[PDB]
């Protein structure tokens, strides 16, 4: 049938970006399940949100089924942005092709589709509401807004778990100032800034403020390598996202001022990933490459143009805001590989018939 590889990131509400093959295994059976030879397949008792294509946005839509079978083959596609998406042959992509008159929309089988084909991929992604944040003493945040959103930014860059202690290690002190005036108005409680051997770090003592942000889904060990957006970030307005984006690259950022891009470079590939998915939740497009520095792999995501730039900016143009985005654009496929070696394959139904899903945002069809 038409599916996708079990590692496949999918944009769900409820679970925020997951791999399909776990959300398959969390909700199967949960409904009305049917097996028939290699394939099987679950009606969900309660539909579960993911985005979708819908009168020109990108928007939460229900998911209504799960569905897990056997491809022969599989047709692997990477594109110029850093998308690499896998897929059964007869999985049907949307293209977009440059002619002499314009621009051409057709559905294609992904084993026809060849490089220098351009693919849907989404530059925006709509939603996002306050989040509800459910509950010595600290005061707990009821609500993730642009203050808490910052500070995640620095723990998630630049921060450590451990048992007892919430670290920030950042050579800026004027930064770490920042982070502990949030911790004072965020939690009632504030840290102390400390030279170390090898930077300087805000230090709060609190097990409560550690349990609050484990809770978030902040690792406390490997926290470097498997660190993802938690999916209250994801669900968030993009207020929210953008201080935590530009929290972020204040603490990691580098900008070239030739190239026009700024640049972040991670040790989490989910992490990266997941960056790319709050990016689209601001219509930025990024780009993903990986990398090897010094002997190990990190992930590099980059934000070029602009178009693209000015919309991290805190004072903009008036027009940024009127000017409604366009939300899908076409990306330019640079490689193609063909496998023959028969696995698994996953599918979810939508009302749609289209979701997003990839390593980076990308329109997938039923």
């Amino acid at each position: 049938g038409k599916a996708v590889d079990g590692n496949t990131l999918v944009l769900t509400e409820e679970f925020g970006l997951v791999k399909i093959k776990e959300l398959y295994e969390k909700l199967d059976g949960k409904g009305r399940k049917t097996v028939e030879g290699n394939e099987e397949w679950t009606e969900l008792e309660t539909p579960v949100t993911v985005y979708g294509y819908r009168n020109g946005r990108i928007v939460g839509i229900k998911a209504t089924h799960i569905y897990k079978g056997i491809s022969s083959g599989m047709i692997e596609i990477r594109t110029r942005t850093g998308r690499k998406i896998k897929v059964t042959p007869i999985h049907k992509l949307f293209t977009g092709r440059v002619t002499k008159d314009g621009l051409a929309l057709e559905e294609v089988m992904a084993m026809h589709i060849k490089p220098g084909d351009r693919i849907a991929v989404v530059k925006k992604i709509d939603g996002g509401e306050y989040v509800k944040l459910t509950t010595r003493k600290i005061k707990v945040p009821e609500v993730l807004d642009e203050d808490l959103a910052e500070f995640l930014g620095y723990l998630i860059a630049d921060g450590t778990l451990k048992p007892r202690t919430v670290a920030i290690y950042n050579n800026d002190e004027s930064l770490l100032k920042r982070a502990n005036f949030l911790s004072t108005k965020l939690f009632g409680i504030n840290g102390k800034i400390v030279q170390e051997r090898t930077v300087k770090a805000l230090l709060i003592h609190s097990k409560p403020l550690v349990d609050f942000f484990r809770k978030l889904g902040i690792p406390e060990s490997k926290k470097a390598r498997n660190w993802k957006v938690p999916r209250e970030l994801l669900l968030s307005p993009p207020s929210v996202v953008k201080a935590f984006i530009n929290a972020y690259i204040v603490c990691d950022g580098y900008y070239h001022e030739r190239k026009g891009e700024i640049e972040i470079t991670t040790a989490s590939e989910e992490g990266a990933y997941g960056l790319s998915y709050l990016l689209a939740k601001l219509g930025i497009y990024a780009t993903f490459r990986k990398k090897q520095i010094k002997g190990k792999e990190y992930y590099r995501i980059a934000i070029s143009g602009k178009t693209n730039l000015e919309k991290l900016g805190i004072k903009r143009e008036t027009r940024g805001y009127t000017n409604i985005d366009i939300v899908i654009l076409f990306d330019e496929v640079v490689e193609v590989k063909y496998i023959p070696e028969p696995q698994e394959v996953y599918d979810i139904t939508t009302e749609t018939h289209n979701f997003v899903g990839g390593n980076m945002p990308t329109l997938l069809h039923n």
